[PDB]
């Protein structure tokens, strides 16, 4: 198996969302991934797998379980917090057949606290956090930013980097540890820049009124003739006088760049501006150019942008593009995924691994 | 330095946005890094660092960083591909002191490709592979959910993964390795989800009609009496039913949770109830069951929220409020983040570092 974690051993109790994309990304890097679930998937997050079964609630399968994970680097779990204990498959028990373990926890509120046994999904997450809050236009109510910011980037994201971390860990101290990833707390040190910049002055509690939140003109998008649109992103001075000079605007005629009281005037002007066109015409303009301008693709027209082809960021497979692993590596890279496959026997996962 | 990553040795070549970030994750885990800017802070994301000072285009500055880089295990830099090169601080110049080194290159576009030489930010590279487009209601233009998918879901984290991993693989290997952490790159397969489901039929490209875009009555937020916000979540049946019970709606008299051609009806029936009280009110009703209905927080309340009150999520710093560490670990455990302190001699850190 290629990649940097070639070698590394991981079992994953099948659940939803953040755990198996934590699985994924470990398999994607060269990791030898295997997932327990119930008694071929067309979901492509089951890449990098073997898929084996079990019944946790059995005699048997507690055994074959433990068994695994006697020989494993890595487990995985993503269920309310008491309920791999009760199976007796909780830290404690783990620990006694293999105290190297990772034993690693994916949960939204965490183990603890009143709200660690109650239901949720990312938006909620997100919504105690002041995450939520902060996303969206100003005159309209928050939008969920899918499920990107608690799941991957505040979830899986952090498991990932705990994992990591306590491998580091046991190559000095030789033993394993839990590890504690909640999506509330992931997701708090996803957004710290914008903590920093609270007591700063450099951003503010009220909606869609800042730098990077659709606030500012020069960092939003616009649409096009056409109806579709583009993305604006020029901050530094020397990126939006590129973007005005594409545009053909004289600066003298405008407001500052920075002037927050004229930022209605400077929009007004800037919407004109790149309505007068089609989208692809501003990516023709704005070649090879600072000007922070470029085209907002839908996910069907992706695979057809020349910085993608040429860098191979998504592969092909099963009626539809996927993206290749990230991030890359030089000396041991990655390959394409290996595709789902076909259950297998767990009786034969034990017997490669001894 | 307390945490998982106690006595590994980071430099970061000073810059914005998605390298510091990365840095400050190292250190908040227990990593000594060593921050090398041009020449006390009030930058909460500058936390667990020392900051030294070095002209790099100098023959003393040049000499003293390779010096910082020779004792190293890991350098961050975030500057356009071919900087470092033509600094004298390129990959094949570090190998030369340092074959152990994890040398991590942080962009958007990577590091090649007919964008890579181009300026950009976070709404740049999810522009252009399709994410940007999937974001915001259908009805108005892609609102950027701040720099949360491209910077750091997508950009930082990935970039830790990679550190992470090419340290797990130089144990064996002895040697290190160049890590090519793209933010482009990153960001799609932190979607990796919506690709999955779009090749299932799970996902459209038409914006605002899915299941995690604001599409679903029972996955959105909604405004209460007092013009603030919960946000649900209610996926599951039993969680839909519990959030209904809350509500005191019969759902014989609701459409079907998931009749699609009625969700315009449902979402009327489920606008009008949480519109008839205040937010506080729906907070304290939902507060315990499993309807997953949270309140959505501003930033300013958030300290005063039981759950994060009670696991410690945030620590006060300067005047406001700083998120702890995260993921959590059991046996080696992050501390409270140091604050940024003044500059320190370089000359000092590499006796210290021997």
């Amino acid at each position: 198996m290629a990649g940097p974690l070639s070698g590394l051993r991981v079992v994953e109790l099948a659940g939803i969302g953040p755990g198996p994309h934590a699985a994924m990304i470990l398999g994607d890097l060269g990791a030898d991934v295997v997932r327990i679930d119930r008694p071929i998937s067309r979901d492509a997050m089951l890449r990098n797998r073997r898929i084996v079964t079990a019944d946790l609630k059995s005699d048997q399968g507690l055994e074959l379980a433990l068994k695994l994970i006697a020989k494993a680097d890595v487990l995985i779990e993503g269920y309310r917090p008491g309920v791999t204990e009760r199976l007796g498959l909780g830290p404690e028990e783990c620990a006694k057949v293999n105290d190297r373990l990772i034993y690693a926890r994916m949960t939204g509120w965490g183990q603890t606290g009143p709200r660690s046994q109650q239901a949720g999904h990312d938006i909620n997450y997100i919504s105690l956090n002041g995450i939520l809050h902060a996303i969206g236009r100003g005159d309209e109510r928050p939008v969920p930013p899918l499920n990107l910011v608690g799941d991957f980037g505040g979830g899986s994201m952090f498991l990932l980097v705990g994992i990591l971390a306590a491998l580091w860990e046991r190559q000095s101290s030789g033993k394993g540890q839990v590890v504690d990833a909640a999506m509330v707390d992931g997701s708090s040190v996803l957004i710290q820049m914008m903590w920093a910049m609270r007591a700063t002055g450099m951003w503010t509690d009220t909606r869609g009124a800042n730098m990077l939140d659709g606030g500012a003109p020069y960092y939003d998008t616009y649409e096009c003739a056409d109806g579709r649109y583009v993305a604006v992103g020029a901050i530094e001075p020397q990126f939006y006088a590129a973007m005005l000079a594409g545009l053909g605007l004289d600066a003298a005629e405008l407001p500052p760049q920075n002037d927050r009281a004229r930022w209605p005037e400077l929009r007004a002007l800037l919407t004109e501006a790149f309505a007068s066109h089609d989208r692809d015409h501003w990516g023709a303009v704005f070649a090879n150019s600072d000007a922070c301008v470029t085209p907002v693709l839908a996910f069907g027209e992706v695979h057809n942008e020349p910085h993608i082809i040429e860098r191979n960021t998504f592969y092909e497979a099963n009626g539809g593009w996927q993206p290749m692993p990230a991030p890359r590596f030089s000396r041991t890279a990655s390959s394409q995924p290996r595709p789902p496959a076909a259950t297998i026997d767990i009786e034969a996962v034990l017997t490669d691994w001894d």
